[PDB]
C-alpha cells in the first residue's frame, strides 16, 4: 500500500533473500532494511528543515539504494546524482534545490557550500547502527518521493507518482516474473534506472548492477554478462546496440533472460531484430515517456508479428489511467494519424519543477481536474491508440 512497506515487508518474510549483487558483493533484503532503517533515525536526529530534500551522490552499490530507502523512510525525497557526471553537476543541483543535506555514497569531488554533508565513513558508521525504527512518518501520498533533474529542471516525482508507474509495470502488460532477477546499468541519476529499481524491489526480486568501470570496458562488460543471472533487462536502445557486438551475447549464453525493456531513445527496427535473432524465446518491449510523467507511460510489444508489420517500430499504446491525446499548437485534438505535440495527464505526472516555477507554468497545466503535461514531443495516434513518435517541436 505504501512502497516502502512493502519493501520493509520482504525483510520480514524473506529476510536471507538477496536484494543487490555487485560483481559478486551481496546484500540482503534484511540488511536493506536494517540499513535505511538506521538511516532515518540517524536524520530523524538531525531536526532536517523537514520537507526540503537530500541530495545522494555515487555510484551504482548497495549504499545507494539502501541511502534512498533511508531518506524517503525520514519523510524527505531523494535527489539522486551519479559519480560519473562534471562536478558543477553537483554544484548545480545544490544551488538550485537549496537540498537539506548532501549525502555521500562516494566521495564528493568539490564542496556543497553550507549544505551540510554525510561523509562515506560516517554513512558506514551510521549503517552499522541498528535501530528499532517505527516507520511512521516516510513519504507517502501526495508527497516528494524523489527529484530526478534533466538548464537541468528538479521533476518532483510524489509517492502516488510513483506507484502509478509501478503498478503499471507489475500488470499483464509486461507479466514480469515473481522476484525477478533485473540488470541494473542505467545509472541513477538517470530516471530510467526506476525501470529496474522499483518493479524489482516491489516484487522481491534481486539488482545485478553494473559500475560504469564495468560499461566501460568492453572485455569486461562482455565478460560480465553471461556472469548474472537475470530475467529483466532495461537499458536504452544504444546500449544494447554495444552488448549485441557480442556474438555471444544470446540466449544460450544468456538463458535466465526473458523479458527486454527498452526506454529513452528511437528502437530501431534492426536492433529489435537482430535481439529477436539472439533471443527468439524473450519478450521485447519498446516504451516511452517524458521523466515529468514519471520513466514511461506507452508500451508495446515488439513481437514476430509487430517486426513483420512495422518498419520504425511505433512507441505503443498508453497506461490504463494515463490519458495521451496529440493536439496542435493551440492544444486542440488533432485528426487521428496528424501530427501535434504529445499531452499527457493523469495520477504519474509530476507536480512541476522544483523551484522553477516559470518553467512549471508553460509546461504544466489541468486537464478534465487531472495533471496534465506538455511533452517536447511530436507524434501521432491511430484510432487504436496506437502512438507513433515524430521528432521534437524544439
Ligand atoms: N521508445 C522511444 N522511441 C522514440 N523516442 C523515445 C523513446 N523513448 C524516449 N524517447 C524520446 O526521448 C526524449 C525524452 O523523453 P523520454 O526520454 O521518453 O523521457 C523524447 O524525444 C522522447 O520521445
Amino acid at each position: 500500500k505504501n512502497i516502502i512497506t512493502t519493501i520493509d515487508d520482504y525483510a520480514r518474510t524473506q529476510p536471507n533473500n538477496v536484494v543487490y549483487d555487485v560483481q559478486g558483493v551481496t546484500h540482503t533484503y534484511a540488511e536493506l532494511k536494517a540499513y535505511s532503517d538506521a538511516l532515518a533515525a540517524h536524520l530523524d536526529t538531525l531536526d532536517l528543515p523537514a520537507k526540503d530534500p537530500i541530495i545522494v551522490f555515487g555510484g551504482q552499490t548497495f549504499e545507494m539504494i539502501a541511502t534512498f530507502l533511508g531518506v524517503v523512510k525520514s519523510g524527505r525525497a531523494y535527489i539522486p546524482i551519479d559519480t560519473h557526471s562534471p562536478n558543477e553537476r553537483l554544484t548545480m543541483i545544490n544551488e538550485i534545490a537549496k537540498p537539506a543535506a548532501v549525502i555521500a555514497v562516494a566521495d564528493l569531488p568539490t564542496g556543497v557550500g553550507t549544505t551540510p554533508v554525510i561523509t562515506p565513513d560516517q554513512l558506514a558508521a551510521i549503517f552499522a547502527t541498528p535501530v528499532d525504527y517505527q516507520a511512521d512518518h516516510v513519504v507517502s501520498g501526495d508527497d516528494n518521493y524523489y527529484i530526478i533533474f534533466t538548464m537541468p529542471k528538479g521533476v518532483q516525482i510524489s509517492h502516488d507518482n510513483l506507484v502509478s508507474y509501478v503498478d503499471w509495470m507489475l500488470s499483464d502488460d509486461f507479466g514480469l516474473p515473481d522476484q525477478p532477477n533485473s540488470l541494473s546499468q542505467p545509472p541513477y541519476s538517470f530516471d530510467l534506472s526506476v525501470m529496474d529499481v522499483y518493479p524489482t524491489l516491489a516484487l522481491g526480486g534481486t539488482l545485478y548492477a553494473l559500475p560504469k568501470a564495468v560499461t566501460d570496458d568492453f572485455k569486461q562488460l562482455f565478460a560480465a554478462l553471461p556472469t548474472l543471472p537475470i530475467n529483466v533487462w532495461v537499458s536504452t536502445p544504444s546500449f544494447m546496440d554495444i552488448c549485441l557486438l557480442e556474438p555471444k551475447f544470446n540466449a544460450e549464453n544468456l538463458p535466465t533472460l526473458t523479458h527486454f525493456l527498452f526506454c529513452g531513445e528511437e528502437l530501431t527496427h534492426k536492433t529489435a531484430a537482430t535481439l529477436k535473432k539472439r533471443f527468439p524465446d524473450a519478450r521485447i518491449f519498446n516504451t516511452y515517456g517524458p521523466t515529468e510523467t514519471c520513466v514511461a507511460v506507452t508500451q508495446i510489444e515488439i513481437t514476430d508479428a509487430a517486426l513483420a508489420q512495422y518498419d520504425r517500430l511505433p512507441i505503443g499504446y498508453a497506461k490504463a489511467d494515463t490519458r495521451i491525446l496529440v493536439v496542435d499548437e493551440n492544444g486542440e485534438a488533432v485528426p487521428n494519424g496528424t501530427e501535434g505535440e504529445l499531452i499527457i495527464a493523469g495520477p504519474s505526472v509530476s507536480k512541476g519543477y522544483l523551484n522553477n516555477p516559470e518553467k512549471t507554468a508553460k509546461a504544466f497545466f489541468e486537464l478534465d481536474g487531472q495533471p496534465a503535461y506538455h511533452s517536447g514531443d511530436i507524434g501521432t495516434m491511430d484510432a487504436d491508440g496506437l502512438f507513433r513518435y515524430r521528432g521534437r517541436v524544439d
